[PDB]
């Protein structure tokens, strides 16, 4: 029925809209640290930068469990669904806090850092691709109820690994599809191409995630200790 469809439009955008603070609500802020040339790794950068990835990989794990259904699927199931989208929605994240203008992207707590700085931080040589993948979503304009739902759906896919039960998460994923071309098409008629649009992009974040936790191998060499316990857990996919 319509009136379910839109209850989980409404839910899935409010779940997002709590665990993710909108860019236009952050306190934007600064650091004067390597903003001035590329280097291989700038120590106090990726000790901040670690810290705020841990912290929204709890909000995520916060958003899944507001999803209708998810915490209806077996325990390890969950975790699997976590540990496989998990980089996925921080690139999605980040990117979607992109600021063309200054050329900058702002993480949760309003840090906002310049290239220069994101590369310092630890994305190292992933970083313009990074910035190409943020570039190349601006022209979509996704609001965040769009941006939830895409990162429910990349979430919720039962094409996953160790999935126990596949099929259920599957048909968990299916309203969520509906959901986004629903919405989607409503807020814009004229641009019928969105949807699918926005379908691809889950395919490329996929690409720049696994370049992500090979960017994270080379990472682990560089850093003067282990990484997080939360964000091994995420890069043990
Ligand atoms: C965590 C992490 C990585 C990527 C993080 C990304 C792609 C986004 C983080 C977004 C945050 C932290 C957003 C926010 O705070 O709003 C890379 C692949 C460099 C390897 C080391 C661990």
């Amino acid at each position: 029925l319509s009136p379910q469809l839109e209850e989980l439009i409404t839910k899935v955008s409010k779940a997002h809209q709590e665990t993710f603070p909108s860019l236009c609500q952050l306190g934007k802020y600064t650091t004067n640290s390597s903003a001035d040339h590329r280097v291989q790794l700038d120590l106090g950068l990726w000790d901040k930068f670690s810290e705020l990835a841990t912290k929204c990989i709890i909000k995520i794990v916060e958003f899944a469990k507001r999803l209708p259904g998810f915490t209806g699927l077996s325990i390890a199931d969950q975790i699997t669904l976590l540990k496989a989208a998990c980089l996925d929605i921080l690139m999605l994240r980040i990117c979607t806090r992109y600021t063309p203008e200054q050329d900058t992207m702002t993480f949760s707590d309003g840090l906002t850092l310049n290239r220069t700085q994101m590369h310092n931080a630890g994305f190292g040589p992933l970083t313009d691709l990074v910035f190409a993948f943020a570039g190349q979503l601006l022209p979509l304009e996704m609001d965040d109820t769009e941006t939830g739902l895409l990162s429910a759906i990349c979430l919720i896919c039962g094409d996953r690994m160790d999935l126990e039960e596949p099929e259920k998460v599957d048909k968990l994923q299916e309203p969520l599809l509906e959901a986004l071309r629903l919405y989607a098409r409503r807020r814009r008629p004229s641009q019928p191409y969105m949807f699918p649009r926005m379908l691809m992009k889950i395919t490329d974040l996929r690409g720049i995630s696994t370049k992500g936790a090979e960017r994270a191998i080379t990472l682990k060499m560089e850093i003067p200790g282990p990484m997080p316990p939360l964000i091994r857990e995420m890069l043990e996919n």
